[PDB]
DNA sequence: CCGACTCGCATCAGC
DNA sequence: GCTGATGCGA
DNA sequence: GTCGG
């Protein structure tokens, strides 16, 4: 559907959903705008009146409501109420830095910290995360053309492979279901002498490599299976600097690998689907592990799995290729 | 009426 | 010092 | 805030 459509609405409610979030402390009332904006955002007629948008599902009564007074004076009164608020426009700003949630938003404000500028200012009360993401809160608020998504990926597949060429790489995300641009670069990483029943160094070895060729800037977070990070292309000539970006890196083991890809390819609508439809054929499937239903409901050992096709097979259904997981 | 809506890592709260 | 809870982002 | 047991 067209942005116009019903844009000011599902602008209304995710303006709605991040004060939730952020101000509020409600994570759950978060989602349930967020689910009305989404199913709103999907509907193909424009809408006349609230009690049309509560036939879809996540939209009830009180949204309904709102929907009703934005129709008819173009604004809603709570919302232009806490915008022109200045502690909660405040809180709610501040958690754009990534590692300032709704708590650390909270006290910022609480002692005066409201900006930028004062967080620039009490760098010491900032932690090692909350100055990475003040550091470059421009840079992780754009997003990753592809073209630089296929150079990133260039470096990563070719440095984990110099590491040890029997390591296995997959740049997943919507990157893997053959998107236009990216928010993020999440790889998933594995290597056969890593399984369930199984170095713990197998991570910080690509790590290091990649800060070798200074590829990874900087890091947010690190342990034995999971990295969280920031990584930037090389310049080019006396062209002027790449952005930097958010990069993640997950080891997982070499039994739960092809899971593992296939809930980080996504989406997140298609893992719902495919969710779903795993249950009635008497399977569960998650982020690890796909499993078999007793006859009450004993999930028995996880199937042994060795592509992505594998788990498709299971359930009976046929492979279905990255750029057609949207649903 | 009222409960539902996973985990790795960094850091805090408390012993 | 360690264990468990909490914040955060995914 | 919405859904549903
Ligand atoms: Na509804
Ligand atoms: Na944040």
């Amino acid at each position: 559907p067209q942005e116009t459509l019903n844009g000011g609405i599902t602008d209304m409610l995710t303006e709605l959903a991040n004060f939730e979030k952020n101000v509020s402390q409600a994570i759950h009332k978060y989602n349930a705008y967020r689910k009305a904006a989404s199913v709103i955002a999907k509907y193909p007629h424009k809408i006349k009146s609230g009690a049309e948008a509560k036939k879809l599902p996540g939209v009830g009564t009180k949204i309904a409501e709102k929907i009703d007074e934005f129709l008819a004076t173009g604004k809603l009164r709570k919302l232009e109420k806490i915008r022109q608020d200045d502690t909660s426009s405040s809180i709610n700003f501040l958690t754009r830095v990534s590692g300032i949630g709704p708590s650390a938003a909270r006290k910022f404000v609480d002692e005066g910290i409201k900006t930028l500028e004062d967080l620039r200012k009490n760098e010491d009360k900032l932690n090692h995360h909350q100055r990475i993401g003040l550091k470059y809160f421009g840079d992780f608020e754009k997003r990753i053309p592809r073209e630089e998504m296929l150079q990133m990926q260039d470096i990563v597949l070719n440095e984990v492979k110099k590491v040890d060429s029997e390591y296995i790489a997959t740049v997943c995300g919507s990157f893997r279901r053959g998107a236009e641009s990216s928010g993020d670069m999440d790889v998933l990483l594995t290597h056969p002498s890593f399984t369930s029943e199984s170095q713990p160094k197998l991570l910080h070895q690509v790590v290091e490599q990649l800060q070798k060729v200074h590829f990874i800037t900087d890091t947010l977070s690190k342990g034995e299976t999971k990295f969280m990070g920031v990584c930037q292309l090389p310049s080019k000539n006396d062209e002027k600097e790449y952005p930097h970006r958010r990069i993640d890196i997950r080891l997982i083991p070499k039994d739960q690998y092809y899971c593992g890809v296939l809930y980080f390819t996504g989406s997140d609508i298609f893992n719902k689907n495919m969710r779903a439809h795993a249950l009635e054929k008497g399977f569960t499937i998650n982020e690890y592990t796909i499993r078999p239903l007793g006859v009450t409901g004993v999930a028995g050992e996880p199937l042994p799995v060795d592509s992505e096709k594998d788990i498709f097979d299971y359930i009976q259904w046929k492979y279905r290729e990255p750029k057609d997981r949207s649903e």
